[PDB]
């Protein structure tokens, strides 16, 4: 779709802010998980 395309497809540049997003709210989402999902640990 942008130019310097390539590899990486579109769908992905305009789109790898939303993939890092993505990856930042996996990295939350991961994070709250883990800091809310207490161990048995007490």
């Amino acid at each position: 779709g942008q130019e310097t395309r390539a590899g990486v497809v579109h769908g992905a540049i305009g789109g790898a802010g939303v993939t890092a997003l993505l990856a930042l709210c996996l990295c939350l989402i991961f994070f709250i998980v883990k800091t809310h999902r207490r161990k048995a640990a007490r």
